[PDB]
């Protein structure tokens, strides 16, 4: 049974100036997202997606049980944003939080467009969720 998979995810942001700074004055757009690789699909292992925005966002809670996982918001600063990646397995570990630090493009400086890949190793995964990362195009070391 002794077996290790790999899969990756990519967490990343866009941000750029609002041109109509927005009803409570917001500067700018941005959208923060969980994605596979091409080719992969992390549907096959990823159960949900939860982003922890801002406690000054209306339910800031945000889930994405299916991708596109990502939130698209208006703001006036960076911040750093928690992000659960909860996984489709029965056994530990059921999920992978991140600290992604969400900067905006001050200073009229370009948009923002930043990607941050994440390795994830599991160690004698279940036949079931070893299936799973697999299918997702996960790869055995
Ligand atoms: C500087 C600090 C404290 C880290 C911070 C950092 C960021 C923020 C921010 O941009 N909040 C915010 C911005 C837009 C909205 C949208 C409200 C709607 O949909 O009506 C709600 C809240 C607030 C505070």
């Amino acid at each position: 049974n002794q077996c290790t998979v790999q899969v990756r995810l990519e967490l990343g942001h866009r941000a750029q100036l609002r041109k109509k700074p927005t009803t409570e004055g917001f500067t700018h757009d941005w959208m923060v997202f969980v994605r596979g690789p091409e080719q992969c699909d992390i549907q096959h292992f990823v159960e949900k997606v939860v982003f922890w925005l801002h406690d000054s966002f209306p339910k800031p809670r945000r889930v994405c049980k299916e991708p596109p996982y990502k939130v698209e918001e208006s703001g006036y600063a960076g911040f750093i944003m928690p992000i659960e990646v909860h996984f489709k397995n029965k056994e530990e570990p059921r999920k992978v939080c991140f600290t992604y630090d969400l900067f905006l493009n001050l200073e009229g400086n370009p948009p923002v467009n930043h990607l941050r890949c994440e390795k994830l190793t599991f160690n004698n995964p279940t036949t079931e969720f070893r299936y799973k990362l697999l299918r997702a195009g996960g790869v055995m070391v």
